[PDB]
C-alpha cells in the first residue's frame, strides 16, 4: 500500500493524470492491476489518497509554523514540481463534478482544520492584525498558496519568492 | 479569424484542451479543419493566439488600474471560469517543453510590459512602499493573480475575495 502510493506518486508526476496508465502504474509499483484496484478501486481514489497524504504532511507543517512554512518548504523542494502539475490538471472536474468535488474537499479536511487551528492560536496570542477579519486573512493565505503551486508548477523561478513570503507574513501580522 | 477565435475559446472552455477536437472546433466555429489550420497551423497556435488576446485585454486593464483591477474583473465574470481551467491543463508542458514555454512567454509579453510600466508609474508617483524592492512587489502581485485564477478555476466561492484584493493593494502601498 505504502509501496503502491510511493510508486504511483512517481508515476503521476512523470506521466500526468490521464497518462498514468494501469500499465505505467504497475511499472512504477511492481504490483498488478488487480492488487492496485483492490485497495483503492480506481485511479481517482488512488489520486485522492495521495492528496490526503500531502494534506496530512502539510497539516503538520502548518501546526508548527503556518501556511508560509509550507510555501518555504516548496521552495526547498524543486523535485516535487512534477506532482504539483498533476494536481492542477483536474480543475474543471474539481469545479463542476459534485461527487469528485466533495471527495477532494473531504480528503483535504485535515489541512483545512490545521490552518483554522493555527490561525485561531495566532489570534489568541494577539499576533494577527485585527483590522481585517480573520477569515479574509485566511482566504489571502490560501490564495497565495494556490499561487505558489501554480507558478512553481508552470516553471517560474524561485526568484524573490522567499522575500514574497516575508511580505505575505508581514501583511497578516499586527 | 475573429469568428474562429471566439468559437474556439467557447469550444476549449466547454470541452477542455485535449477534448477540443477538430470535430468540436468546426462545430463551435462553423468553419473547416482546413480553414482553421490555414490561419493558425495547429491547436497549440490557436491556443496561443487566444492567450495573446487575453494578455492584450488584461494589459489595457492594467494600464488603467493595475493587476488588482484585472482580478476585480475576474470576480465580476464567472462565465469565464471554464476558459481559465483550459489555461491550467498545460502546466508541465509549460514548464518543461522549451519551445512551447518560449512561445507562451512571448505571447504574454504585452501584459508583462503593461505590468512593468504600471508599477514604474506608481513608483514615479511615490505610491508604492519603498522598503520592499519593486521586483518583489511585482512577483507578489503576479503570485496573487495566479492564485486567483487557480482558486476560481477550481470552484472556490468569491467570498471575501474583494476584501482580499483590498488587503493585496494595501500591502504594496506606501
Ligand atoms: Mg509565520
Ligand atoms: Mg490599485
Amino acid at each position: 500500500r505504502q509501496e503502491i502510493l510511493e510508486g504511483a506518486r512517481r508515476c503521476f508526476a512523470e506521466h500526468g493524470y490521464e497518462g498514468a496508465t494501469v500499465r505505467r502504474l504497475e511499472e512504477a509499483t511492481g504490483k498488478s492491476r488487480g492488487a492496485i484496484f483492490h485497495h483503492f478501486g480506481d485511479k481517482e481514489n488512488l489520486f485522492l489518497a495521495l492528496a490526503r497524504e500531502d494534506a496530512a504532511r502539510m497539516a503538520e507543517v502548518v501546526s508548527e509554523n503556518g501556511l508560509v512554512e509550507v510555501m518555504r518548504g516548496m521552495l526547498e523542494d524543486p523535485e516535487r514540481y512534477d506532482w504539483m502539475s498533476v494536481r492542477l490538471e483536474i480543475s474543471k472536474q474539481l469545479r463542476t463534478d459534485p461527487v469528485f468535488r466533495a471527495k477532494w474537499i473531504d480528503h483535504q479536511s485535515v489541512l483545512d482544520e490545521a490552518v483554522r487551528v493555527r490561525l485561531s492560536r495566532n489570534v489568541d496570542k494577539g499576533q494577527m492584525r485585527t483590522d481585517v477579519p480573520i477569515e479574509v486573512l485566511h482566504t489571502f493565505l490560501e490564495t497565495v498558496l494556490d499561487g505558489f503551486i501554480s507558478r512553481l508548477a508552470t516553471g517560474a523561478s524561485t526568484e524573490g519568492l522567499s522575500e514574497v513570503l516575508d511580505l505575505v507574513e508581514g501583511t497578516v501580522r499586527k
